[PDB]
């Protein structure tokens, strides 16, 4: 079984695993549509209470399993608990994965075709001296609607264009020469590469943007929105709802990336330090980096309250229009976007090898499928699949909601609940504990039991025909996931 090479690279890989397209394109938008800072306690207390302790879960379930060989959670659910509806529940360690992946890997080629562009000078012109900002951002607008071929009348039909589909096919082929390499010369490889360049490109753009001034707002109003505290919105549910579901979104928790990847952490190897290393880099490159680059331009041009009713018209806009277009009202603008999609495509690259490695785990580990065979299968469904998303409209939006928000959150705690309550509190605590150059502080010991759950379980309580076609797809993934496994256990 393979197993990562260094300590640093181990680091780096699971930084970016959760260091990805959402952490820049859909956390400004969370952050901004409830108050800013209003936002970031308890997003800052949902990674205290909730991230930190599921981080060191899936990392002790992971090394747990891949002791034993099993690398995806329909095994490591039923050696933590010899059930049936174990191995049923663990396939939702395999379908939420590679369904994210399905329309991940095209919004990551939007970035990488972005880049191309924007690096060579294609992009849309606007006149200048516009005294009308709705005559710069519509030339953008227009840009990304003409590459993704958005519907122009009432069918629901997408229309990709021809370099879009070509960049979708490079931007597959990309994903498949890192993981057709394996863990340490392919996916720890290219993170020793990926995360110092994704985070000096990430310094560099935050420093350009706090220099953004217009008479509408400089980016410190931006920031100073961001972090100054509201403690009225905290009696507010809904901002714990976006702020848990933040950290679930960008810590890649639930999504069985992390498991999979601590499947090939050695058997005698830290897990403490390492995943905390991990999830504080991210953090780092999350609330610190990402918050303080599209926000803070935003607000420096357009105002806080324009820069809200912005963000509210979704990540895409505010990351393929609106931060374009206002880079191009700055001198080198237009390479400026260059570094942020580039930057955007780096974080997509290293997030989408670490929710495709799961299906290749499970392929490996369960059905002895050559690391060449499992990559090139799970490439395959994941591009058969994709052309779904691409000419479908909505269907991403369908496949984001079940899997990527709904399916994360119940299979947080569900993979919570086996471990610390099925499996045994005590077990569990000890095992995340071995080995650890740190200790976990024993008052997670009562966080991971009580307060994580009931913190999950309450908020999750207080929480078009064509959309059946998309959900009819999706549900025979599962039962394809669900008769491979039946194959394995005949096999086994
Ligand atoms: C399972 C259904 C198979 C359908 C194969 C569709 C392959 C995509 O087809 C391509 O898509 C592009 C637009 O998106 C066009 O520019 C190309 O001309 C077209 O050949
Ligand atoms: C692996 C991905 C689905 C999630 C990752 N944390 C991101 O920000 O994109
Ligand atoms: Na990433």
């Amino acid at each position: 079984r393979e197993h990562w090479a260094t300590r640093l690279g181990l680091i780096l890989a699971m930084a970016g695993n959760a260091v990805g397209l959402c952490n820049f394109l859909r956390f400004p938008v969370q952050a901004a549509e409830n108050g800013g800072g209003a936002f970031m306690i308890p997003y800052i207390i949902a990674f205290l209470l909730v991230g930190i302790p599921l981080m060191w879960i899936e990392w002790a379930m992971g090394r747990y399993g891949g002791a034993q060989g099993h690398g995806t959670t329909p095994a490591i659910f039923y050696l933590l608990w010899r059930n049936r509806f174990a191995k049923i529940l663990g396939v939702f360690g395999l379908w939420i994965p590679l369904v994210v992946a399905i329309y991940y890997v095209y919004i990551e080629s939007w970035t990488l075709g972005f880049a191309i562009k924007f690096l060579v000078g294609l992009v849309p012109e606007p006149p200048p001296n516009a005294t009308d900002p709705d005559s710069i951002l519509r030339p953008f607008k227009e840009f990304l609607y003409s590459y993704i071929g958005v519907p122009k009348g009432d069918e629901p039909i997408l229309k990709p264009s021809l370099f879009a589909y070509i960049v979708f096919l490079i931007t597959m082929f990309i994903n498949v020469s890192i993981l057709i390499r394996g863990i340490s010369k392919g996916i720890e490889r290219f993170a020793k590469i990926a995360m110092p360049t994704l985070f000096i490109l990430a310094v560099f753009l935050v420093i350009r943007v706090f220099l953004l001034e217009t008479p509408n707002g400089t980016a410190a109003d931006g920031l100073n929105f961001l972090w100054t505290p509201d403690f009225e919105k905290l009696k507010d549910p809904g901002v714990w709802i976006a702020a848990v579901g933040q950290i679930f979104f960008t810590l890649s928790l639930g999504f069985g990336a992390i498991i999979t990847y601590a499947s090939y952490v050695r058997k005698d190897q830290d897990i403490v330090l390492s995943g905390l290393t991990a999830a504080t880099l991210n953090e780092k490159a999350s609330v610190i980096l990402g918050g303080s680059i599209s926000i803070p331009a935003a607000v420096a041009f357009f105002g806080v309250a324009n820069a809200v009713a912005i963000a509210k018209a979704g990540a895409f806009n505010l990351g393929f229009i609106t931060l374009p277009a206002i880079f191009s009202q700055t001198a080198g603008g237009t390479f400026l976007g260059f570094l942020w999609f580039f930057l955007l495509f780096f974080a997509g690259l290293t997030s989408s090898i670490a929710i495709m490695q799961p299906m290749i785990a499970f392929l490996e580990d369960e059905l002895k499928l050559s690391r060449k065979h499992a990559v090139l299968w799970t490439a395959a469904i994941v591009f058969f699949s994709a052309h779904l998303v691409m000419f479908l409209n909505k269907s991403l939006d369908e496949m984001d909601f079940w899997a990527g928000t709904i399916g994360v959150v119940f299979f947080g705690l569900t993979e919570l609940i086996i471990f610390f309550w099925i499996f045994g509190a005590d077990k569990a605590w000890e095992e995340i504990n071995r080995g650890g150059i740190i200790k976990v502080p024993r008052i997670y010991y009562y966080v991971m039991r009580y307060i994580t759950p009931a913190f999950l379980a309450v908020l999750l309580v207080v929480w078009h025909w064509t959309v059946w076609i998309t959900r009819f797809y999706i549900i025979g993934l599962f039962l394809f996931l669900t008769f491979l496994v039946f194959l394995a256990e005949r096999r086994r």
